[PDB]
């Protein structure tokens, strides 16, 4: 199943360490996030919010980039990856109406998204989900997990991305920091 | 709503003229297709099949291609466009695992999808829906409508697309021919 759901409330496999409402309307603070590999129509009991998304095909990466990523990127659910961050992102209408060459160019040519991100591997594992096409309030759910030794680095990476040309098109962002139970 | 449903059965705005089961398992012949702008969970009565998909962003086309398209493409629902064709398509796993340059190269550089399609405008109006990400049996719903004068040309377009390098990755195709009621 390509669909993943994230419910904030009182149960789950992850403990909320903090929520930072970086840009736009935030998410309600909760104790835990429950992560399910399927849809959830039935709004669980004592739950503040539900995010969902699907895994999909590659939209921007070229073959050489894919090859570099595969050389180094870690698997999920390594024993030592006890910290996680879930970061929902929405981009602007003006981003979405641009053509495929235009977005590619802002993403890599000007922003160096992949080249920059590669400097933080293999410390950081990641998953990417899409949800604009489902009509969610966010366009993407991003997922990162790592050992604590890598926390400072991850924080450096966030600040680099947010200085990029790409991030001028980001109109909503929340970081949910977690700890594995 | 970006979601569209197509219900084959005994009612709808469109009459089935014929169905051609071009490649893979076919669809049952029905009298009518009912088209709805929304998700439909409840399979209507006396209905043989439901297709669905969503309108999404551009995945391949570059700015100049977009500009060329906008200059000549017709709107849907012209009074003259009394014929339509719904064409579901599934592409192979080998296509989906390819990187974005690879796919782009096969789509335009090798198959001239956009350049070839442009020759059939403004006679032909079109809409593209995506459904792989929803778990559907097909990856895409393609929709075409035109006045009868253009039926010949449209048939010619189909045979050209099917001769392209792109069509080598196509593992499932049905033509549903329709007449507006
Ligand atoms: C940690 C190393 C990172 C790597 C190696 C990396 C790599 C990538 C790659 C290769 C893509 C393109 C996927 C495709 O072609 O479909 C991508 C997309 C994305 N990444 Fe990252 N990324 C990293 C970190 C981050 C971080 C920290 C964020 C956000 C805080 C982020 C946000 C995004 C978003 C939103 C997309 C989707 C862009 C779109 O489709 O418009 N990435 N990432
Ligand atoms: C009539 C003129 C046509 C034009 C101008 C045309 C144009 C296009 C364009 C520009 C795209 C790319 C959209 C994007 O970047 O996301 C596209 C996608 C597509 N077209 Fe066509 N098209 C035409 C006819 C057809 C026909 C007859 C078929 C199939 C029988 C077809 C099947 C597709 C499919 C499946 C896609 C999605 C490709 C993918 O993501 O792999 N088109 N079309
Ligand atoms: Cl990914
Ligand atoms: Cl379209």
């Amino acid at each position: 199943n390509n669909r993943y759901s994230f419910i904030g409330g009182r149960t789950g496999q992850w403990q909320v360490v903090k929520i930072r409402n970086v840009l736009g309307p935030g998410l309600q603070l909760v104790e835990k996030v429950n992560i399910l590999n399927g849809a959830v129509a039935e709004i669980p009991l004592d739950s503040a919010w539900r995010l969902q998304g699907f895994a999909s095909n590659i939209r921007y990466a070229i073959r050489t980039e894919l090859e570099a990523l595969q050389a180094v990127q870690p698997m999920l659910n390594r024993a030592e990856a006890i910290l996680a961050v879930l970061i929902p992102i929405k981009k602007s209408a003006q981003w979405w109406e641009m053509a495929q060459d235009e977005r590619r160019d802002i993403f890599e040519r000007e922003s160096h998204h992949t080249a920059v991100g590669l400097e933080y591997l293999p410390g950081v594992a990641r998953r990417l989900l899409h949800c604009r096409d489902l009509g969610e309030e966010f366009d993407f759910l991003t997922w990162f997990e790592f050992a604590p030794e890598h926390s400072s680095a991850f924080n450096e990476l966030l600040l680099r991305m947010r200085a990029s040309k790409e991030w001028e098109y980001v109109e909503r962002e929340v970081e949910v920091w977690l700890k594995r139970l």
